[PDB]
């Protein structure tokens, strides 16, 4: 039910949607079209399910993470931007919202997630993780805390978890293996385990979000945070002196932050297509555009040639530029999502002491990556095994099994449906309904 006429978009709540609807109230006078701009929570997560019926805003701005699943499900326009367009903006970016050889956004700021420390307590910030501990209890004495930011969002702890050797997915020479994840291995447990320990020894606490670490370094509280762009124009308001810098290194290898691009996607089912276009290209995509939802929140190192020209003289872009270098430009396939939830729930399992890290890892493995279709099998016989463990006397419970397991594919039965239908038919006790679950999560 998307209207004609006008322009709905959604942006997250911490980047400068104000500013935003700004460039729409320009565009809204120059042709009439009203722009509305939203910023929903899990805006990232409603836009599936509302484009999918043919709902939801016209254009969705998130990092690029997100989009290769977006379009593979048909949920995005292609994008059709003339040479001279595609010209105006770094082709790395454009490399970013590029799936399957289609560009389905549009890029707009470069982010990468950096150091950021209270020159008034820290002259000098610590090259080193291993040197925070110390650095804490020296701070703490003197009514002070050496670092806190968010726990609550992987975003913000993998830059340590990939430093000695996690990754997301192996990279194999222009495609993701969507087998091989990196969540498990050893250098992933020597960052988590850092952090952990952090939280054991007392040096930050497990129950930091974003707001309760912003508030603090805004308050000059703790000496360290670690956040983006978009959070340094409320440190301006503080009257903190801060400086921006490069992340620690961990076992001497730097920390590589997840590079983010911020893109505006444009939806399939817009009947809007050709005012979403002219929006984002000559509204937006201009150094008029980009200039006021920066000094809104900034944004980064944006996209745009002309504007990022004078933004890059700032050190603090010249630190983010460095962060990012180090760190890798997240991949975009689908399968990012389920490596972002799994590896959620792995650090604040293991933050919280509910679960050990190499535990929580190994979950968070077996989540984020691709079924192993020969383990699976052998589980099948296995399972087939374990039913006439237990049935000897009912021989058509197979044949309700696979009956069970066709209306599943023929009717789409929802998923916890056919859990039910596996526990009564199993009646007598629920290991096979636990082992039933690997195959269909
Ligand atoms: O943790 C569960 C969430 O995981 C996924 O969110 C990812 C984003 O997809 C990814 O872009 C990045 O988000 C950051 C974003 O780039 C930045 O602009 C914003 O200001 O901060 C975000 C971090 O909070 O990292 C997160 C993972 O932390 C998934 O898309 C989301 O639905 C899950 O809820």
């Amino acid at each position: 039910k998307i209207e004609e006429g006008k322009l709905v978009i959604w942006i997250n709540g911490d980047k400068g949607y104000n500013g935003l609807a700004e460039v729409g109230k320009k565009f809204e006078k120059d042709t009439g079209i009203k722009v509305t701009v939203e910023h929903p929570d899990k805006l990232e997560e409603k836009f599936p399910q509302v484009a999918a019926t043919g709902d939801g805003p016209d254009i969705i701005f998130w990092a690029h993470d997100r989009f290769g699943g977006y379009a593979q499900s048909g949920l995005l326009a292609e994008i059709t931007p003339a040479a001279a367009f595609q010209d105006k903006l770094y082709p790395f970016t454009w490399d970013a919202v590029r799936y399957n050889g289609k560009l389905i956004a549009y890029p707009i700021a470069v982010e990468a997630l950096s150091l950021i420390y209270n020159k008034d307590l820290l002259p000098n910030p610590p090259k080193t993780w291993e040197e925070i501990p110390a650095l804490d209890k020296e701070l703490k004495a003197k009514g002070k805390s050496a670092l806190m930011f968010n726990l609550q969002e992987p975003y913000f702890t993998w830059p340590l978890i990939a430093a000695d050797g996690g990754y997301a997915f192996k990279y194999a020479a222009g495609k993701y293996d969507i087998k091989d994840v990196g969540v498990d291995n050893a250098g992933a447990k020597a960052g988590l385990t850092f952090l952990v320990d952090l939280i054991k020894n007392k040096h930050m606490n497990a129950d930091t979000d974003y707001s309760i670490a912003e508030a603090a370094f805004n308050k000059g509280e703790t000496a360290m945070t670690i956040n983006g762009p978009w959070a340094w124009s409320n440190i301006d308001t503080s009257a903190v002196n801060y400086g921006v810098t490069v992340l620690p290194t961990f076992k001497g290898q730097p920390s590589k932050p997840f590079v983010g691009v911020l893109s505006a996607g444009i939806n399939a089912a817009s009947p809007n297509k050709e005012l979403a276009k002219e929006f984002l290209e000559n509204y937006l995509l201009t150094d008029e555009g980009l200039e006021a939802v920066n000094k809104d929140k900034p944004l980064g190192a944006v996209a745009l040639k002309s504007y990022e020209e004078e933004l890059a003289k700032d050190p603090r872009i010249a630190a983010t530029m460095e962060n990012a270098q180090k760190g890798e430009i997240m991949p975009n396939i689908p399968q990012m999502s389920a490596f972002w939830y799994a590896v959620r729930t792995a650090v604040i399992n293991a933050a919280s002491g509910r679960q050990t890290v190499d535990a929580a890892l190994a979950a968070a493995q077996t989540n984020a990556a691709a079924k192993n279709v020969d383990v699976e099998f052998s589980q099948a016989i296995s399972y087939v095994n374990k039913i006439k463990t237990r049935f000897a006397d009912q021989p058509d419970i197979y044949k309700h099994f696979l009956e069970i397991l066709q209306t599943y594919q023929r009717e789409q039965k929802p998923i916890n449906e056919v859990y039910a239908q596996v526990t009564h038919l199993f009646q007598n006790a629920p290991d096979l309904l636990e082992d039933f679950k690997k195959f269909l999560p």
